[PDB]
Order: C-alpha cells, then structure tokens, then sequence
RNA sequence: GGCUCGUUGGUCUAGGGGUAUGAUUCUCGCUUAGGGUGCGAGAGGUCCCGGGUUCAAAUCCCGGACGAGCC
C-alpha cells in the first residue's frame, strides 16, 4: 500500500488524432505564418452580418 | 448500474525551481539573514541604498 | 514521394440524460542577480470518432493504437 487512492478518465472517452502543426501554422492546410481564418486556400467571400452576433 | 476508471492518482508535471531554500537565504545574492525583499543590494529596500565606484 | 478525404486549435479536470467550471500555463508591466512571489489585462470548448434509441443520454448501447485507400 502507499496511503493513498483515486482515479483518472484514462482518456477512454477524451482523446483524438491531429496532423503537425504549432500555434504559428494552418490547421486548414499546414502552411506556416497563418491560422485556418486567414487561410489563402478559402474562397474568402460571400459573408456579411447576422442577428445572432448583431442584436 | 455503476463504472470506475482507477485506483491511484497520477501527475502530468512538476517542479524544481524552488532548490530546497530556507526562509533565513535571499534569493537575489544568496546572502543569509534576509530576503530579497529586504537586499542590501536593492534600490528600493531595506532602506533605499545606493552602490559607488571609483576610476582614479 | 505523388494523388484522394483537409479548418481537428491552450493543455489538464470528475462528468451515473442537456451550454461549463476549476487546476495550471503562456504574453505584458514591476526585478532582469529573485525560484519565500503576486496582481490586472490579452489568449479557454455547442468538452473522443462513427452507427443504433423516446424531446435529450461525455461512461445510453456497441466498434475503435500512434488515420485510411490507390500508385
Ligand atoms: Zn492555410
Ligand atoms: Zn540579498
């Protein structure tokens, strides 16, 4: 015994699979400098506004 | 109807920054009767002192 | 090595039917000889992936290593 117990999720329900990438890179398309939100692969457009983000 | 998951902890870190001091050894020079808060060498402490040098 | 499916993004956290919270960090200021350290701001999610079930079940039930197919 070591005077001590409790437990852990063991991630069986809270682990998933990602391809490289860094806080500076594209989780779109891997490219480095830029996030998915300024990604040149996107189509940029059409877009405008909403009342769920507005009113 | 009932689950578990384990038996004992577990940990994702530590520490050793803290290299066993004593509350009697500033952490600034290694001088022993005061802390850094208190440095001799300090501008603002204990009691606002000033170093001095010479070049003749 | 190429082609096809690319937007998984703080990290961690128990989760027995419904948006998060807490632990900690990172960035800036104060020192820059501080690890007795802190405080405010900036950075945190419709919280494993797919199929089945009544309005709804992260452990509702089932399969499931670090992906798969073709050249
Ligand atoms: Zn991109
Ligand atoms: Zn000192």
């Amino acid at each position: 015994a070591t005077v001590v117990s409790g437990q852990k999720q063991d991630r069986q329900g809270g682990e998933r699979r990602r391809s490289q990438l860094d806080r500076d890179q594209c989780a779109y398309c891997k490219e480095k400098g830029h996030w998915a939100k300024d990604c040149p692969k996107k189509p940029r457009g059409p877009r405008g506004p909403r009342p769920q983000t507005s009113l």
